[PDB]
């Protein structure tokens, strides 16, 4: 294991251990963006999985950057589980905090919010004043999106919380690194980092982020993160700018059970097809050649064809 400052790269990721003096410190690198972590009676340790990078270029030069992740969490006080990294040019600190132990960051007036991945964060800007850098003694703007729940797994939209940074005048440099990462402050604790995906660089949208409609339609996480049409009229739906004609979808779901399922498609009011789902087992079925006609459209999906024998679970559609 790691037990003190060390910079490197394994298995594809860009791995740091930081600490000041105090206390001590353990990190284990695991396969590909994970690993695991213990502190005790420190006063400010990092421990991080992710991507460093030359400083030559924006985060839009760089590309779209997703982390899905999962973690086990358990600070002993204050502590961070949260994507951290810096840019250069000007130097910025900056978090994305999906999780934290005793207090929750980082005092202050909020700036804004976002609403992605599910959740909202605020979000917030600070001066540091001579506080030690990647560049040394300096001082710079640190940037803060903070979730109102504290949450340990999901997908983190890197690139989205960026832009709302920026939009709000928060002005961003060149990249040095984006990473998963642990922090603890005058703590102690443990984390297991078991999922650690960066993803730098169709349009797929999650069931569970369209609008929901009818009577019972609800939330799900098994046998995926999605939605469930219990009955007749249940419905999610979104509106797409559709560019071309012509397109094909794919629908990921399944039945609750070994009776078929089928969720008809509608675009603009107009029935479109049906996709069916022969058992519990998550499958894609995909309707090719539809005609629909161009600009923004309503996307529909509904069940009209329950009678109390299965439910429809839908995880994702996809627009070709
Ligand atoms: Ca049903
Ligand atoms: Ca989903």
């Amino acid at each position: 294991a790691i037990t003190s400052n060390e910079i490197g790269t394994h298995d594809g990721y860009d791995y740091e251990f930081w600490k000041d003096s105090g206390g001590s410190g353990s990190m284990t690198l695991n396969s590909g963006g994970t690993f695991s972590a213990q502190w005790s009676n420190v006063n400010n340790i990092l421990f991080r999985k992710g991507k460093k990078f030359d400083e030559t270029q924006t985060h839009q030069q760089i590309g779209n950057m997703s982390i899905n992740y999962g973690a086990t969490y358990n600070p002993n006080g204050n502590s961070y589980l949260t994507v951290y990294g810096w840019t250069v040019d000007p130097l910025v600190e900056f978090y994305i905090v999906d999780s934290w132990g005793t207090w929750r960051p980082p005092g202050g007036t909020p700036k804004g919010t976002i609403n992605v991945d599910g959740g909202t964060y605020q979000i917030y800007e600070t001066t540091r004043y001579n506080q030690p850098s990647i560049k040394g003694t300096a001082t710079f703007q640190q940037y803060w999106s903070v979730r109102t729940s504290k949450r340990t797994s999901g997908t983190i939209s890197v690139s989205e919380h960026f832009r709302a940074w920026e939009s709000l005048g928060m002005n961003m440099g060149n990249m040095y690194e984006v990473a998963l990462t642990v922090e603890g402050y005058q703590s102690s604790g443990s984390a297991n980092v078991y999922s650690n995906t960066l993803t730098i660089g169709a349009t797929r949208v999650e069931a569970e982020s369209m609008t929901k409609g009818g009577p019972y339609t609800s939330n799900i996480t098994s046998p995926f993160n999605g939605v469930a049409l219990y009955a007749n009229g249940d419905n999610v739906s979104f509106n797409h700018s559709f560019t071309k004609a012509n397109s094909s979808f794919s629908l990921r779901g399944a039945s609750n059970n070994s009776n078929m399922a089928r969720v008809d498609l509608r675009i603009g009011g107009q029935n479109r097809g049906t996709f069916y789902f022969g058992d519990q087992y998550p499958a894609v079925y995909t309707i090719n050649n539809i005609n629909h006609g161009i600009g923004n459209q309503l996307v529909e999906l509904i069940v009209t064809a329950d009678d109390g024998t299965w439910d429809a679970y839908l995880d994702y559609l996809e627009i070709r």
